[PDB]
């Protein structure tokens, strides 16, 4: 896509070669709100309003509006009129890069979701006495004026060397009406952007304030009030109207003001580098304003905790697949009770990355420890225990990283008086540490990247619950297969944790005590092929559906950004209650206590759902 105001310099070149001249009563004029209104109409339901005032005189203004969730939007407004007495005559400096600026914002803020919404505000016969802001201020009613969350306005964005934004001049009375100055500047200072404010040094304005804009009309409320001009406030009268200290001449005239002239004098670069700088920060204001950035990083935490739930299932679901290849191996042999008969070996697994349906992308892997032991009487019940370490960095997407330790404790029980017949027990205690680093990676259809902030965090999260298999199978040759029927259950509880970034994106997130019940029903292979002297494979496969009976893992989380603290309802979506999982593989032994081997899971889903995975390990029976 476009980069950071290279559209913003497509629309002023538009603006100020197709229809110079702009003004009150004129064709180009009505050409040029065409313009406006096709230039931001991407995500927004644009509608021009014509207004009048003192009978004959009127004009319009572009109007483009973004639906909020909170009922509160925020007005961008920037006029496209130059002055009257100049006709036909391309007005740059007076607000076409102003229009420019606030076409790429409108633009770069299309088709993100905006818990505020953006009512991005062309005006037009300013220079007629601010007609177009007080018409638009008069067709505002009680309910907008109340739900006016703020206003930025745009004037003169290129020919000030130093770029100034000073909130209104009722700022003096309450001391938090600069909240929008005291944000972009926040933001200027993050970004290398320099960005000063006026210095106050003249008696005659307030510190800090400017005046003579759209906004001296939105003053007439106690609501937070921005101009953003480039002037020089320490030149001339102190006043502005000297903007810039180079040779030049300054203001909208027939004798100045032009494109070949302006770049002659300052520079295309210059221009175009202000252009820039001045659309990524006002969409960075408007992001972090319009709290589209908290919505965003909401979303992206709500990923990220559903994410981590299907690790922590991913992770208990790989430890009882080693219980089930435990249990392959112990259902041959019974071999005599007592004696020495522990287990111990490294396993790993690979997760192809086309698992998807998390929204980052899940590509993990999977490695760790585990230890294992079991001896009891009558060789038909033999019960044991295991302890297993795994690390499964499962990877998000925009360099998304999820990694955790986890310690895992298990009970289990295996039951065969040597029949067809076989039943078990299981149950499990995990403690596992996550590390989280999640990205929030928002950028419009086609625009830059908006913003890409990381966050990092640490959890520990337990788990434990409760399982049981069985059936009985006969067989054709050397190798069986039936159906087989079990009973799964982790009550998961992921604990509270705030990332530790102090950002508007960093998330607080809290405790989730969820249970999952994967009743299942399947069927199940199992054989031995002993190929060798020393060698006895045993392949097994499975092919089994679950059907939760509850949550399964949580859908909606009640998240509170760090920027603002409010609470935000984020979905994880909707959770797979119908599927179904499979088992592919075999386990060699290379001796007596050596074996290796490698199982392929595969999640299957109809509609949604379609994990995969593989593994691969070797047991040391010792
Ligand atoms: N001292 C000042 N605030 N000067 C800037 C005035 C800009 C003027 N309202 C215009 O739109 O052209
Ligand atoms: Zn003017
Ligand atoms: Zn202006």
């Amino acid at each position: 896509g476009y980069q950071y105001g290279e559209y913003a310099g497509e629309t002023l070149e538009r603006l100020i070669t197709d229809y110079p001249g702009r003004y009150r009563g004129t064709a180009s004029f009505a050409g040029a709100s065409k313009l406006m209104q096709s230039r931001l109409g991407f995500g927004y339901q644009t509608s021009r309003q014509d207004f009048t005032w003192a009978g004959n005189r009127s004009s319009q203004n572009v109007i483009a509006s973004a639906p909020g969730s909170s009922g509160k939007f925020l007005v961008l407004g920037a006029h496209y009129d130059t002055y009257y007495g100049r006709p036909t005559l391309q007005g740059l400096d007076d607000n076409a890069s102003g229009a420019a600026v606030l076409t790429e914002i409108a633009r770069n803020l299309g088709g993100i979701a905006l818990e505020n919404g953006l009512e991005v505000v062309g005006f037009g016969a300013e220079e007629e006495g601010l007609r177009g802001s007080r018409a638009y201020v008069e067709s505002l009613d009680a309910s907008q004026r109340a739900n006016l969350l703020g206003m930025i306005n745009l004037d003169s964005l290129v020919t000030g060397d130093k770029m100034y934004a000073h909130a209104g001049s009722n700022s003096v009375s309450n001391p938090a009406l600069g909240a929008y100055r005291e944000q972009i500047l926040r933001i200027a200072r993050e970004l290398d952007i320099p960005l000063f404010t006026n210095p106050g040094l003249n008696a005659e304005y307030p510190a800090g304030t400017g005046c003579c804009s759209d906004g001296e009309s939105f003053n007439g409320m106690d609501i937070p009030v921005l101009f953003i001009e480039a002037t020089n406030w320490e030149l001339g009268d102190l006043d502005g109207y000297e903007q810039t200290d180079n040779p030049a001449i300054t203001w909208h005239d027939p004798a100045e003001d032009n494109k070949e002239v302006l770049t002659n004098a300052l520079g295309q670069e210059r221009i175009e580098q202000r252009m820039r700088d001045f659309s990524r920060l006002l969409t960075r204001l408007v992001l972090e304003q319009t709290n589209a950035d908290l919505l965003a990083s909401t979303a992206s935490g709500g990923a990220l905790a559903r994410q981590m739930e299907d690790q922590l299932q991913r992770q208990h679901q790989a430890l009882t697949r080693l219980h089930d290849r435990r249990w392959l191996t112990l259902l041959g042999s019974n071999r005599p009770v007592g004696s020495f008969d522990g287990e111990v070996g490294a396993e790993g697994e690979v997760s192809p990355d086309s698992g998807f349906d998390m929204p980052g992308n899940p590509e993990s892997r999977r490695a760790g420890v585990h230890l294992l032991g079991d001896y009891r009487y009558s060789e038909a019940l033999t019960l044991g225990g295991s302890l297993a370490f795994q690390r499964s960095r499962d990877k998000l997407d925009h360099g998304g990283r999820i990694e955790g330790d986890t310690w895992q404790l298990g009970l289990f029980g295996l039951y065969n008086d040597g029949g067809p017949e076989w039943l078990a027990g299981e149950l499990n205690l995990g403690h596992t540490r996550y590390d989280s680093k999640r990205s929030v990676y928002l950028q419009a259809a086609g625009g830059p990247v908006l913003l890409d902030q990381r966050l990092s965090g640490d959890t520990s999260a337990w788990s434990w619950g409760a399982r049981l298999e069985g059936g009985y199978d006969f067989s054709f040759g050397e190798l069986r297969s039936g159906p087989l029927a079990g009973l799964d259950y982790m009550h998961y509880r992921i604990d509270d944790f705030r990332e530790d970034e102090a950002l508007r994106t960093a998330l607080g997130y809290e405790k989730q005590d969820y249970d999952s019940l994967e009743a299942s029903l399947g069927w199940r292979l199992r054989g031995e092929l002993a190929l060798g002297a020393r060698m006895r494979l045993q392949p097994y496969a499975s092919l089994r559906w679950v059907r939760e009976l509850a949550d399964g893992r949580l859908d909606d989380m009640d998240l509170t950004s760090r920027g603002d603290g409010r609470v935000r309802v984020a979905d994880m979506g909707g959770v797979d209650k119908d599927f179904g999982r499979a088992q592919l593989g075999a386990q060699l032994a290379i001796t007596e206590q050596l074996g290796v081997f490698a199982e392929a899971n595969s999640r299957f889903a109809h509609s949604e759902g379609n994990q995969a995975g593989y593994s691969l390990g070797v047991n040391w029976q010792f």
